[PDB]
């Protein structure tokens, strides 16, 4: 799970088609559990902050279950595709917050997944 | 860079193809300036102490130029690739302290790369 959440992630942040793989398609379902409503004002503060910040806060939430866990991917993923492929993210913080919350969850998202 | 770093040494892990892009030929030039000596003593102890423990080491020496900072990226696309695909190893750690002492030879690395 682990590096195909970062290859996901930052995929669909670029765009980039040579870094696609198809299994992006399972996991890009998740994204109905996510109101764009959240993601836009979410996008607004990281920009209004200049900041990773706002982002780094919604992944430090707690996670009790995996839909709980699915959520944070889906949010994560879908801040990643609207805040920008220009935006300065290390996304490597990111990461760690978020596979500290979800990590657990792994193997059952795998089977819940694919 | 810092997209492109990480997908390159998480593709020098698992080979995984549909993850590969050639713009990881010109980073694999630098391979050479990293002796396989040490790249084998590192995974040993990473496998004595079952850890990413010695390639965080390596990662937090320092970094005064650029000919350091290839260094250090070639260290850890090396023991990326000999450590084995089945090691689960928190990448997203090995790239925070990695990035905080290339970060700012970014720029100079592209060009020197492209």
């Amino acid at each position: 799970m682990r590096t195909l959440l970062i290859r996901y992630i930052l995929w669909r942040n670029d765009n980039d088609q040579t870094y696609y793989n198809d299994d992006f398609k399972k996991l890009m379902l998740l994204d109905e559990l996510v109101d764009d409503g959240d993601v836009s004002t979410l996008i607004k503060n990281m920009r209004m902050t200049l900041s990773d910040g706002p982002l780094l806060d919604r992944l430090n939430q707690p996670v009790n279950n995996i839909e709980d866990a699915k959520r944070m991917i889906a949010i994560s993923a879908k801040v990643a595709r609207d805040i920008g492929e220009r935006s300065e993210i290390r996304w490597e913080e990111s990461f760690t917050i978020l596979f500290r919350m979800i990590e657990t969850y792994f193997d059952d998202l795998m089977i819940d997944l694919y």
